């Protein structure tokens, strides 16, 4: 899938994007990447933060379904008009396809500046989509209208250093790749956890390990809500109670050195001198999740290069710096960005299933490495979800 490669640019503080066409004759915009919801919604009104949004009455084959639409995320939320549109994919599949859009006309903490995106494509299930489960999300439109396999791809691709909008407008973010499977984005074996139930895209964890070692909780609190798989969420974001014994076990971990409560509370970012950040007194974490084979499991693994997310300097000088990227939830584990900024991700909607592999484009050091590793005989999993 050459013709699909590369086809994403962002980073995990402002969001991974695509470019897509809406309207006659197409009207481009960038398209924020998120599995984490199932709207297809883009700015309609001017905005501050907009440069360019769709304008409806210059496109002859809008459709205008006469109903509103509110959508409220974690934080932020957008309110529109439902209509639909042919929609285009120029660096996806060779076709075209007629899909809800939510016309955004009022805004509240949606948009971000500098973001280089006016729209948001929900890559979720019917289950979580407003106004209710009878709006079709844009997957579903597209491999209903067309031949495109019931399955999409992920490499989020993290700098491992701040980006300016000049670099970001410039880099390739990474790909997402529909309808297929590209080898080139990935090293050794992809291995696959169920979709527990498709609303969300979510998964079962087991087992969680810092440097090895288990924070030792019953599984249901690693699952406690739900844990989904999410390109939409910048954090690892982890229920309260395995939140704070992480936080303890990276704390202990870590202790050579000693960091502000900011830093762990992710509001302030810590920086040292250029190229000396010392990524080894950072364990590395390991998430568990429940194998498609009955009491068996793999695991992933990521560096402190996936969880402490590159920032700017305050005055831009030669320090590295960065915010620590895992963070409290009130609603179940989000496996965000900076998580899958580590791995190939492979939803595989038609086998109900997702898949992890070792991201081609992961940063590590020449000691550590991102991993993707099974089978493991755990015991218990059956109880572990909520
Ligand atoms: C079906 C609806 C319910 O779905 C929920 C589960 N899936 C979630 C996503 O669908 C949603 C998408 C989305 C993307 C976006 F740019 C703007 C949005 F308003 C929404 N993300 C979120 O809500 C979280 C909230 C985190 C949070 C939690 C608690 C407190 C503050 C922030 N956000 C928003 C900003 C972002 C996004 C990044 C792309 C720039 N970055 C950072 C640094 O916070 C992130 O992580 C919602």
């Amino acid at each position: 899938f050459v013709e699909m490669v590369d086809n994403l640019r962002g980073k995990s503080g402002q969001g991974y994007y695509v470019e897509m066409t809406v309207g006659s004759p197409p009207q481009t915009l960038n398209i924020l990447v998120d599995t984490g919801s199932s709207n297809f919604a883009v700015g309609a009104a001017p905005h501050p933060f907009l440069h360019r949004y769709y304008q409806r009455q210059l496109s002859s084959t809008y459709r205008d379904l006469r109903k509103g639409v509110y959508v409220p995320y974690t934080q932020g939320k957008w309110e529109g008009e439902l209509g639909t549109d042919l929609v285009s994919i120029p660096h996806g599949p060779n076709v075209t396809v007629r899909a809800n859009i939510a016309a955004i006309t009022e805004s509240d903490k949606f948009f971000i500046n500098g973001s280089n995106w006016e729209g948001i494509l929900g890559l979720a299930y019917a289950e979580i989509a407003r106004p209710d489960d009878s709006l079709e999300p844009f997957f579903d439109s597209l491999v209903k209208q067309t031949h495109v396999p019931n399955l999409f791809s992920l490499q989020l691709c993290g700098a491992g250093f701040p980006l300016n909008q000049s670099e970001v407008l410039a880099s390739v973010g990474g790909s997402m790749i529909i309808g297929g499977i590209d080898h080139s984005l990935y090293t050794g074996s992809l291995w696959y956890t169920p979709i527990r139930r498709e609303w969300y895209y979510e998964v079962i964890i087991v087992r969680v390990e810092i440097n090895g070692q288990d924070l030792k909780m019953d599984c249901k609190e690693y699952n406690y809500d739900k844990s989904i798989v999410d390109s939409g969420t910048t954090n690892l974001r982890l229920p309260k109670k395995v939140f704070e014994a992480a936080v303890k076990s990276i704390k202990a971990a870590s202790s050579t050195e000693k960091f502000p409560d900011g830093f762990w509370l992710g509001e302030q970012l810590v920086c040292w001198q250029a190229g000396t950040t010392p990524w080894n007194i950072f364990p590395v974490i390991s998430l568990y999740l429940m194998g498609e084979v009955t009491n068996q499991s793999f695991r992933i693994t990521i560096l402190p290069q996936q969880y402490l997310r590159p920032v700017e300097d305050v005055a831009t000088s030669q320090d590295d710096c960065y915010k620590f990227a895992i963070s409290q939830s009130s609603t179940g584990t989000v496996m965000g960005a900076v998580i899958m900024e580590g791995f190939y991700v492979v939803f595989d909607r038609a086998r109900k299933r997702i898949g992890f592999a070792v991201s081609a484009c992961h940063v590590h050091d020449e000691f550590r490495t991102a991993a993707v590793e099974g089978p493991f005989v755990t015991l218990d999993m059956e109880d572990c979800g909520y």
